């Protein structure tokens, strides 16, 4: 996999034992440290032509902030959850 | 604040980033900034920060879709409008 992708895969546990445990401070904490680093990597991979998967991940991403702001934290969980299972998978696809 | 802070101390580093021509990290900061100025504006939430809080929205809508173009054109905005912010 690309560095940038290596780089991601390290978070990914992390960020979902912080949501299983309802520990939403770190779950925001883990997100946001990683936003950076999935927007390099999902323009550099994925730009206009993302597929299915890829664009449903970064989706959720768009709607995790958007849930964040208006604070229905429900939304944050499920969407993180949900978010989280699937970029696990796609950075799984090669092996 | 120290949100406020954090925030006036990225904007100084995007600064001496541009200034030198590292534009990876530039791209970077601006990003950092991007959750930063929402924890803010979370925390204290005018008009110009509604508008801060709207162009980071649509940063991240025109990401989603491949826009650069528009990521380019409204990351500059935004950043100006916050540089703003801080100096009223
Ligand atoms: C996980 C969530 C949902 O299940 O509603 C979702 C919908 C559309 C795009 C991303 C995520
Ligand atoms: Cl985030
Ligand atoms: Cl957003
Ligand atoms: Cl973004
Ligand atoms: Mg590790
Ligand atoms: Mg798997
Ligand atoms: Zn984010
Ligand atoms: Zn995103
Ligand atoms: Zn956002
Ligand atoms: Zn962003």
């Amino acid at each position: 996999g690309s560095p940038l992708a290596q780089q991601i895969k390290n978070t990914l546990t992390f960020i979902g034992q912080a949501n299983a445990a309802g520990r939403m401070d770190e779950v925001r904490t883990l997100q946001e440290n990683l936003h950076p680093l999935w927007h390099e990597y999902f323009q550099q991979t994925e730009g206009s032509g993302g597929s299915p998967l890829a664009q449903q991940i970064e989706y959720g991403h768009v709607l995790i902030h958007q849930a964040r702001a208006a604070g229905r934290m429900d939304e944050v969980r499920r969407l993180s959850e949900n978010t989280l299972q699937l970029m696990k998978e796609y950075f799984q696809q090669s092996d």
